């Protein structure tokens, strides 16, 4: 039997007071899934890391384990990744063709505008890469790691708003965006999805 999670089997948000208008087409591309992003057969899955690409966190731990050691050669070639930027590697043993590696900000209240700008750039640059590579699906992890301390609800507004706006303009080439969540984040995503992706008219 297969060792991965098929994005085709996952129910879409379009199956289940905001400024955003109902948009059936965009809603059909969004998926909320509680599970380990590393299992997904999306074109690319997203790894969240530090500037040296050596961060130990639950997302990276699964991804590195499932990709295997051939990843380390690809990874050194990159020579880090700056806060807010995204970088492509092959997926090696992962079900996904690519990994997009990115680095969220270490959140500090005194740098709140900078943290917002950096997190926004993470999501924007992942999506930029996906468009550039003509990818049909992207599996997002929660880019804000618990250890970097971004307030979860604020972070989730940025994630959903950015994907909404990108899908409105550049959606046609993309079939699915999956927000892979753990129990920690699911409720907040469930809470906010209706605001960025209203279901009724």
């Amino acid at each position: 039997p297969s060792q991965f999670v098929d994005v085709d089997t996952l129910p879409s948000w379009g199956d289940s007071r905001s400024p955003f208008l109902y948009n059936k087409d965009v809603n059909g591309k969004v998926v909320l899934w509680k599970g380990d992003v590393a299992l997904l057969n999306c074109t690319a899955i997203v790894n969240t890391s530090n500037e040296s690409l050596t961060d130990k966190n639950p997302v990276s731990e699964s991804i590195f384990m499932l990709a295997g050691p051939d990843l380390k050669e690809d990874l050194q070639k990159l020579k880090g990744c700056r806060t807010g930027e995204a970088k492509l590697t092959k997926g090696f043993n992962l079900a996904a063709r690519f990994i997009i590696h990115t680095v969220g900000p270490k959140y500090k209240s005194r740098y709140r505008t900078a943290a917002e700008s950096s997190l926004y750039s993470c999501y924007r640059n992942v999506l930029q890469l996906a468009k550039e590579q003509s990818m049909s699906s992207v599996g997002f992890c929660v880019i804000n790691s618990a250890k970097r301390g971004y307030p979860l609800e604020d972070a989730t507004h940025i994630a959903l708003r950015t994907v909404r706006r990108f899908l409105e303009i550049h959606g046609e080439t993309i079939e699915k965006v999956v927000f892979a969540v753990s129990d920690l984040e699911e409720g907040t995503y469930q809470k906010l999805l209706p605001l960025y992706f209203p279901r009724s008219l």
